[PDB]
């Protein structure tokens, strides 16, 4: 078949064991989003150690692929300043993402946005 | 709130802890549908001993609903007659999938659609002397 899409190696490996599932009770940061087409909820939860994220978790009930970004970007967000994390999109994971179907960019945009909402979340607190 | 939906404990169980997820080598049936909405597949593998299901897994990159329901079905089938087993549905976890999303009516629906066509495809290799 011509332009296949489907799940690579390292999807695969995030969607089995991903990192950094749960909840943080009474976090410094929460931030939820959805996604407009399929409406799966994405929760991220941080915890702000010096300025930096000490502890993330994040938890959904959406797709392979939403779940295995999520794995990614909070692996990736872990101990990074809130301005460096701030700046963390999908983009920064491209090269696990290609090849999946690309309907999957709404589900892989869940992560860096909920991350965002909740650092957005815990500025706010810190007023 | 007005029409209020979510999900159930039983669904989150399933989600958490699904039974007979992978796949099963040189399978006696096998079955793949999709879900027009989202694109994700659900794939259905059988292992038939004395026509009953012997041994089940199914395989899926989808949701939460999609995974817990294929969890709940591919239990439900196990050690069932393929006659038993073409008649299971849905329904049959109705009420750990009631007030979900209206969406996840698909999602749900996958499993049993997937089982369907295993056995489906089971029988015909028997039909066509094929089958092992
Ligand atoms: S299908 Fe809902 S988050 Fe991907
Ligand atoms: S959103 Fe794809 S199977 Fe449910
Ligand atoms: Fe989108
Ligand atoms: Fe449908
Ligand atoms: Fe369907």
């Amino acid at each position: 078949m011509i332009q296949q899409t489907g799940y690579s190696k390292k999807v695969m490996e995030h969607f089995m064991n991903p990192r950094n599932v749960g909840v943080i009770d009474d976090p410094d940061g929460y931030g939820k989003v959805g996604n407009p087409v399929c409406g799966d909820l994405m929760e991220i939860f941080i915890k702000v150690g010096d300025e930096k994220i000490e502890d993330i978790k994040f938890r959904t009930f959406g797709c392979g692929a939403a779940i295995a970004t999520s794995s990614m970007i909070t692996e990736m967000a872990r101990g990074k300043s809130l301005e460096e994390a701030m700046r963390i999109t999908r983009n920064d994971v491209a090269d696990a993402l290609d090849g999946l179907p690309p309907q999957k960019m709404c589900c892989s945009n869940l992560a860096a946005d909920a991350l965002h909402a909740a650092i957005n979340d815990y500025l706010s607190k810190k007023q």
